[PDB]
């Protein structure tokens, strides 16, 4: 259940995560500040409604999204896209859409702890978060 998934989450672990923003196309000012920086993931919802805010000194964004509805989304790069999120198979899936190309992060939860990867023609990447408290 989507439930399973609030709480605030710290990162611990991060792979692939600088490829990613590569295949993106980001600059090392935004590529440097997210490879450094440590942010949480907040992630809360009510119903079918879902917030999933991004907290750290070098950045913090945050979106609201309806499952199964199309919304413009503000990326932390400054990407405006045509975003979904549906819980689907188990797992929170954002798929994101913008001149002509796609992108999409997956968010489960494993063995206790919150499993986000992100992938852009087939380069992908791993971030591992642990509950907060
Ligand atoms: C932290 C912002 C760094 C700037 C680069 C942002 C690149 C956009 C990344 C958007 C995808 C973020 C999804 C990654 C998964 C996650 O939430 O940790």
């Amino acid at each position: 259940t989507v439930q399973q998934l609030e709480g605030r989450w710290r990162l611990v672990d991060s792979k692939g995560f600088d490829e990613y923003m590569k295949e993106l196309g980001v600059g090392i000012a935004l590529r440097k500040m997210g490879a450094m920086a440590k942010p949480d993931c907040i992630i809360t919802c009510d119903g079918k409604n879902l917030t999933i805010k991004t907290e750290s000194t070098l950045k913090t964004t945050q979106f609201s999204c309806t499952l199964g509805e199309k919304f413009e989304e503000t990326t932390a790069d400054g990407r405006k896209t045509q975003t979904v999120c549906n819980f689907t198979d188990g797992a929170l899936v954002q798929h994101q859409e913008w001149d002509g190309k796609e992108s999409t992060i997956t968010r489960k939860l494993k063995d206790g702890k919150l499993v986000v990867e992100c992938v852009m023609n087939n380069v992908t990447c791993t971030r591992i978060y642990e509950k907060v408290e």
